[PDB]
């Protein structure tokens, strides 16, 4: 009894340029499946026209992964001259008890490393400063370095919020409701990698493995500019 996100034309293009992974990295719906009305408890259209992602369990996900309309996986040069831009209007609900971090947007390399995660966190401590209930950017310092540089982007609100990721040359910027919150962070550690965007709900380190992470997107797109 779930309504498909494909019923809203504002999602046709991104769905044509995506596949849906749930609950792990395996694809459950390709672009053609999505466009043909795919819907489930973990991926459906709400009555006020949000595409909602929901998932339980540690490191489990309900996530769109950027594709080309040709059926090729997106695999653009992470630090190339062509700009890559993802734009989303996201409402992050108050998360269920036991949910501690939910990744909502990513730039990921074509192997095993997230270049950027934008996530909601219950708490984070950065350079001795603890912030509660915030949206965070995490940029990995390298493929062979498990550490990352973290930047608080926004105090969590349930209100619909515009996120924009702009990747061009070896730099990455993030705007939140029109304000630059990460200005040309260096991602040269991904020279020679290829990359793609992701969007959805990726449940990181929950304390209750049965609780559902839940994220809603009112608009979503990813584009190239040459
Ligand atoms: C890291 O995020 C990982 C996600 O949790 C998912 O597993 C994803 O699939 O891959 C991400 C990744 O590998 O980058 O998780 C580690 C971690 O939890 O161990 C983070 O490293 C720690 O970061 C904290 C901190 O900076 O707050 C440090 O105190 C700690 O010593 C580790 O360096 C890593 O930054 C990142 O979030």
């Amino acid at each position: 009894f779930y309504t498909a996100p494909s019923t809203e034309s504002k999602f046709t293009e991104v769905l044509s340029k995506a596949k849906l992974q749930y609950p792990t990295s395996t694809t459950v719906a390709f672009a053609d499946d999505l466009l043909d009305g795919y819907a489930a408890s973990y991926f459906y259209l709400t009555s006020d026209l949000y595409m909602q992602f929901q998932v339980a369990g540690s490191s489990q996900r309900s996530e769109l992964r950027e594709m080309e309309t040709s059926g090729d996986e997106a695999a653009w040069d992470c630090t190339g001259s062509t700009a890559h831009v993802a734009s989303a209007q996201i409402a992050i609900p108050v998360q269920e008890d036991g949910i501690e971090e939910v990744t909502i947007l990513q730039v990921h390399d074509s192997d095993v490393t997230p270049v950027l995660r934008i996530s909601w966190v219950s708490s984070i401590t950065i350079d001795g400063v603890t912030s509660e209930d915030v949206v965070l950017a995490t940029i990995r310092n390298g493929i062979d370095d498990s550490t990352a540089t973290k930047t608080v982007l926004q105090a969590h609100t349930t209100s619909r919020t515009e996120f924009n990721i702009n990747v061009q040359n070896s730099k990455l910027s993030i705007t939140v409701d029109g304000t630059t919150e990460l200005d040309e962070a260096d991602i040269s550690q991904f020279d020679g990698s290829t990359c793609y965007f992701k969007a959805g709900a990726y449940n990181n380190n929950p304390t209750d493995t049965s609780a559902n992470a839940r994220i809603k997107m009112y608009e979503l797109e990813w584009v190239d500019h040459h």
